[PDB]
């Protein structure tokens, strides 16, 4: 029963809005928004982006910006309303930007066999006294953001279903904003226990941010697809080939995006549809209670 928005028809019922045939609701813009996810601070991915929106740029004849988003609320409400045009959105978004912002998701990353993933982990640091997940119960948990999936939704969803703890009576949820943010909060000792992505702790990882011996997990979950990319649904048909065609072009070898991505475990981009490879997480929306109200 997944519904778009009434602002966009799926006339062919892939769940995704219709690029619009009536030219005067086509947009041509002469500079092309990118975001990607903030999972992290965006200052992270600048230069990891940068060589790829160079070709996508060459590619589509456009120039390109980097948008340096902070939330995704923020990066959701700049593609509904018309200020964003190309994004990554963390997994956990996908359905509400499909359903509110006319995202239409196309791509995502994998490894060179094309298996592809991440799953949610439960940090603690060594020696706070959390030892397991149900060392949990009457302390704090640190989640990212509602619209998070691993930061919010499935661990939400799994400590009520298999540990019969709900926020509110068995712990006291706080919001850190940002993986990165629970990441750093638990290495710090700020948080004593995190729900959290376990590809962007990897990269974090390498890249120093913190180290191996500040985290201790406590939890694996199921895989789920990684971050989601594709483009507002109202740029020109031919503009939308041009981008998927630049994402699909792109070579990877020696770039900064090979040096951030390979940390978790990616070589490239592959298809996906939003209507398969995202029901798991359509189903840990509504676990949730999740409505897509657009308001
Ligand atoms: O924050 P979530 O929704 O778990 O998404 C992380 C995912 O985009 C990593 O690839």
């Amino acid at each position: 029963a997944f519904q778009l928005d009434s602002r966009y028809q799926d006339n062919d019922g892939d769940l995704i809005a219709d690029i619009p045939s009536d030219e005067s609701k086509l947009v041509d813009p002469s500079t092309l928004v990118f975001a990607y996810t903030p999972v992290e601070d965006p200052a992270v991915y600048k230069e990891v982006w940068s060589e790829f929106l160079d070709h996508l740029a060459e590619t589509t004849g456009k120039n390109v910006q980097f948008f340096p988003v902070q939330s995704n609320a923020a990066q959701i409400e700049a593609m509904r309303a018309g200020r964003l045009h190309i994004a990554g959105f963390n997994t956990g978004s996908n359905p509400l930007a499909v359903a509110c912002a006319g995202f239409r998701p196309f791509t995502m990353m994998a490894a060179a066999d094309g298996s592809f993933g991440y799953e949610m982990e439960i940090i603690s640091y060594p020696g706070s006294g959390v030892n397991d997940v149900e060392d949990i119960r009457g302390g704090e948990l640190a989640f990212t953001s509602q619209t998070s999936n691993s930061g919010f939704k499935a661990p939400s969803a799994i400590l009520k279903a298999d540990y019969n703890m709900i926020a509110g009576e068995d712990f006291e949820p706080v919001f850190s904003g940002k993986h990165d943010n629970s990441i750093l909060g638990v290495a710090n000792r700020d948080y004593k226990a995190a729900a959290v992505a376990n590809s962007v702790l990897n990269r974090m990882l390498s890249r120093d941010v913190v180290s191996e011996d500040q985290i201790v997990s406590l939890y694996k979950s199921q895989t789920f697809p990684t971050t989601g990319y594709g483009i507002a649904h109202n740029l020109t048909p031919e503009l939308q080939e041009k981008i998927q065609d630049a994402f699909f072009s792109f070579n990877w070898e020696g770039t900064a995006l090979e040096e951030e991505f390979s940390k978790s475990g990616e070589a490239q981009f592959v298809p996906i549809t939003f209507k398969n490879h995202w029901e798991v997480i359509r189903k840990i929306d509504a676990a949730n209670g999740v409505a897509y109200n657009c308001r």
